[PDB]
């Protein structure tokens, strides 16, 4: 029974865009770390038809890569929208009180909006894992655009999780003009831009009650002009892709660093890694 444990984390609102070939700098894994557990969260289109056919390689060049390290997959589960898998190393199950379950929540007709929790346990402590995703225009539970619902809040519940972990994008942009945003970007005033970022507004309307973000000290991730550095100005740069953090029985989580991988350049969002210890 370890004091401490280790989570990595990645979410990459990735439209069409194909699992890229260097995944152990995606996974947080390129200067010989090895995480306990590992969470991969996806948003685009189309998953689950897979008309790319690009399952089958995914499936193929995950494994390969995590089940030499001795990773297990717990799970992973597709959407139309929504992609979220979760590893552990082998040597931290125990059958008999893993308990392994996923629920996925749909929150339109289309089945387009919503989210997906994954929960397991180790060490007789819970880990759940959400990502979540809205559209602007949908008609919702909270009356806002953002990608929070109950349902997928696992710290709530009556037998609420030891270490949540909620990793996507939580459709929470940067409200202010792009010239503007623009302008802060360019002066690196990160935390200035992050006065405009609604978050804090989903929070003081008590959605992601409780839940932590880690410092952001990068730039938005979003909207860049695929294969370069170059935002978009046709949307307002903001921070699409988070990770937040919380324990439903106080326990401690500690983030150890927080950012954007801006070698992944292909797209117009770049992916967001998190690492964390967790104390039992
Ligand atoms: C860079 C973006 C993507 C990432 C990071 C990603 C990640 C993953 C991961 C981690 C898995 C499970 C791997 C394993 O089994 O260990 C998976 C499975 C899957 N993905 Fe993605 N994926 C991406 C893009 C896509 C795209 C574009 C499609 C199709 C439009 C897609 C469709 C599927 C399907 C169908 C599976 C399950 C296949 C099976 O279980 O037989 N994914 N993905």
């Amino acid at each position: 029974p370890p004091a401490q444990l280790s989570v990595h984390t990645v979410s990459w609102n990735s439209g069409h865009e194909r699992a890229p070939t260097n995944l152990e700098e995606l996974l947080g894994l390129n200067s010989g770390e090895t995480p306990d557990v590992i969470a991969v969260a996806v948003q685009g289109f189309g998953f689950q038809t897979d008309k790319p056919q690009q399952g089958p390689a995914c499936v193929k060049n995950f494994q390969s890569l995590l089940t030499s390290k001795g990773y297990t997959k717990l799970k992973n589960t597709i959407t139309e929208t929504m992609g979220l898998t979760v590893y552990c190393l082998e040597k931290h199950l125990d059958q008999n009180t893993l308990k392994n379950e996923t629920i996925i929540v749909t929150v339109d007709d289309q089945k387009k909006s919503g989210g997906i929790v994954t929960s397991f346990t180790i060490y007789n402590k819970r880990f759940s894992f959400t990502t979540s995703r809205m559209s602007d225009e949908d008609v919702t539970s909270t009356n806002t655009k953002y990608a929070y619902d109950t349902r997928l809040d696992y710290s709530k519940k009556d037998d609420p999780s030891d270490f949540l972990f909620w990793i996507g994008d939580l459709n929470v942009r940067v409200e202010t003009n792009a010239t503007h945003a623009k302008s802060l970007v360019d002066q690196n005033n990160i935390d200035g831009l992050m006065a405009f970022d609604q978050l804090k507004k989903a929070k003081e309307q008590k959605l992601f009650d409780g839940w932590t973000e880690p410092q952001v000290t990068f730039k938005p991730t979003y909207k860049f002009k695929p294969n370069t550095d170059e935002y978009d100005l046709s949307a307002t740069p903001s921070w699409t892709d988070r990770a937040l953090y919380k324990s439903g029985t106080g326990k401690t989580i500690q983030p150890l660093s927080y950012n954007s991988l801006t070698n992944y350049k292909q797209t117009e969002h770049r992916p967001v890694l998190a690492k964390f210890r967790v104390t039992l």
